[PDB]
């Protein structure tokens, strides 16, 4: 019973989380997942400030109200070459990655690794945080509060 959470650098407290190496998070799961990192789904304003500090990914993820990809450099296979916070307009499907916002993180680029899941609750799942540099942190617990996400 294992969940892998790949996480990024934080930029003005905003970071990206990919679960089990594929688009697999619902909107309800995303809010609960960010809560386990003492975080919330970013507002569009929080995500735009993160973008301005150096944040970009090539993956769709939830923010408050939309599913987006922050882009700095145009890349044909990432948000169809767009720059800025690209907003997903048309999709048949409901599962993506998520972004999270932690107000206590540094104001600009923080590319240190994540070494905790501070607000997970008791549960049976081995949850592993995987950093981009491969370093890992694991803990037994649960973060999903909605049965349909389990
Ligand atoms: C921004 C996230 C990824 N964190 C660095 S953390 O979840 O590990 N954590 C550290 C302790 N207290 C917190 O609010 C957050």
């Amino acid at each position: 019973n294992q969940i892998d959470l790949n996480v990024t650098c934080r930029y003005a407290g905003v970071f990206h989380v990919e679960k089990n190496g594929r688009y697999s998070i619902s909107r309800t799961e995303a809010a609960d997942l960010c809560q386990a990192f003492n975080s919330t789904l970013p507002t569009m304003d929080q995500m735009k400030l993160a973008l301005s500090k150096g944040f970009e990914t090539c993956r769709y993820g939830f923010i408050e109200g939309n599913v987006v990809i922050p882009r700095i450099h145009p890349n044909a296979i990432c948000a169809a070459n767009h720059t800025g916070v690209y907003i997903l307009v048309t999709s048949n499907t409901s599962h993506y990655d998520t972004y999270c916002f932690n107000a206590s993180a540094p104001p600009e680029e923080d590319c240190t690794s994540v070494t905790d899941l501070p607000n997970s609750f008791d549960g049976p799942v081995t949850i592993t945080i995987v950093n981009r540099d491969g370093t890992r942190y694991s803990k037994k617990g649960e973060y999903r509060t909605h049965q349909e996400d389990i």
